[PDB]
């Protein structure tokens, strides 16, 4: 629905000055400034090179930090993974930008310094929008992460910039997470887990609309057993969400979407990788015990139920897949859909803890599509619309 880079061709871009709005956002060791995980560079240099080799004239824009850095710890890192220079300027807007900007060449980028140095950035005020674009004839979008704020650099400077489109990066976002999942292929599986259910309510529901089944996992699912007048232990639950897990169950059935939860846990006497351990069904869970992760029976009805589908979408962990006792939840899961991709299944990742937990269960790099803005993701996987995304143009 929205332009890409990719819609455009040489007559678009060769001789042009194009801003690009990109998340370069990688973590830093506080000590020495090097950077720990570059994966969010690499991910931004395809729109990069794309541009560059059609003689694009590229001024990049990002932030780095909410403690802001300038942009020195990443140059060098860009430049390798370009594979072309990186000129520094060391602000970006006004005449030193001007002067960067006129002694370029074709397929030549420019790095600017961090736009969140101005409080006009997050303001989003127009005239500094104004001036960020006063040295650019055409605008990029390729910082996903930052699409859900309306910032200068991320959509008011789209305002005076014709086109405005969308990077690779970005479009590669909604094409997993807004395409795959709105138009699915099926059997389309949605996994959710997490310590409470107040925190996946709307995701939870947001996945009913659209998927065939969905499984829970995670400190949550007691919560929906105390809902059902069973024991649960020492287990952490909201009883102020009580009535709600039970909704969801309704919805579930008038939605057409096979609930799944599980029905035996591996239980702790403590919140201990050394805990004792019993598993049980969930049924009968122990006074002063509290389950930790999902068991084995539904570890296999899970995987059943899985082994067929098309499209998953997992978010959240099964149990503490920290502590190796409690860890075959998670690992089975991760390790199912690792073995769906190669299969044609689509399989899209996203989250904090889901993403170490494919690093943990070793599938880190086994899937379609893991999400590089958390917050975005949530929110897109919501169906409430970006700021950043609205702005671009229409295709």
């Amino acid at each position: 629905v929205k332009k890409s880079v990719g819609d455009l061709h040489k007559a678009d871009l060769e001789g042009k000055r194009v801003f690009v709005r990109a998340d370069l956002n990688v973590p830093l060791d506080k000590a020495t400034l090097a950077i720990t995980d570059d994966t969010r560079i690499r991910a931004a240099v395809p729109t990069l090179k794309y541009l560059l080799d059609n003689g694009a004239k590229v001024l990049l824009t990002s932030h780095l930090g909410e403690d802001k850095y300038r942009l020195t710890p990443v140059v060098a890192r860009l430049s390798e993974l370009l594979g072309k220079p990186v000129t520094k300027v060391d602000d970006c807007i006004g005449p030193e930008v001007e002067k960067a900007v006129g002694a370029m060449k074709n397929g030549e980028l420019l790095l600017l310094e961090n736009v969140r140095f101005y409080k006009e950035e997050e303001k989003n005020e127009p005239e500094f929008a104004k001036k960020l674009a006063a040295n650019a004839d055409l605008y990029v979008n390729d910082a996903f992460g930052t699409a859900h704020r309306a910032h200068a650099s991320t959509e008011g400077v789209t305002k005076f910039l014709k086109p405005s489109v969308a990077g690779f990066l970005l479009q590669k976002e909604l094409d997993y997470l807004d395409g795959a999942v709105s138009n699915p292929k099926r059997p389309f599986v949605a996994i959710v887990g997490g310590s409470k259910v107040s925190s996946k309510i709307t995701v939870i529901e947001a996945l009913m609309e659209k998927c065939d089944k969905i499984i829970i996992g995670g400190g949550m699912i007691f919560t929906f057993y105390k809902a059902r007048g069973l024991k649960v232990g020492s287990s952490l639950v909201e009883d102020d969400k009580i009535e709600l897990a039970k909704k969801l169950e309704e919805m579930a059935k008038a939605k057409g979407v096979q609930l799944l939860l599980p029905t035996d846990v591996v239980v702790a006497d403590k919140f201990d990788a050394n805990a004792n351990t019993q598993t049980v069904p969930i049924t009968a869970i122990p006074d002063g015990w509290m389950g930790l992760d999902i068991g084995p029976d539904s570890v296999k009805t899970f995987n059943d139920a899985l082994a067929d589908a098309k499209t998953v979408v997992w978010n959240g962990p099964m149990g503490v897949f920290e502590f190796p006792k409690f860890a075959n939840g998670t690992v089975s899961i991760a390790n199912t859909l690792a073995g769906l991709t190669p299969k044609g299944c689509i399989t899209i990742i996203g989250g904090g803890d889901s993403v170490a937990a494919v690093e943990q269960a070793g599938v880190a790099e086994k899937m379609s599509h893991i999400s590089t803005g958390g917050g975005a993701s949530l929110e897109l996987l919501e169906g409430k619309v970006l700021p950043g995304v609205a702005a671009l143009d229409e295709k």
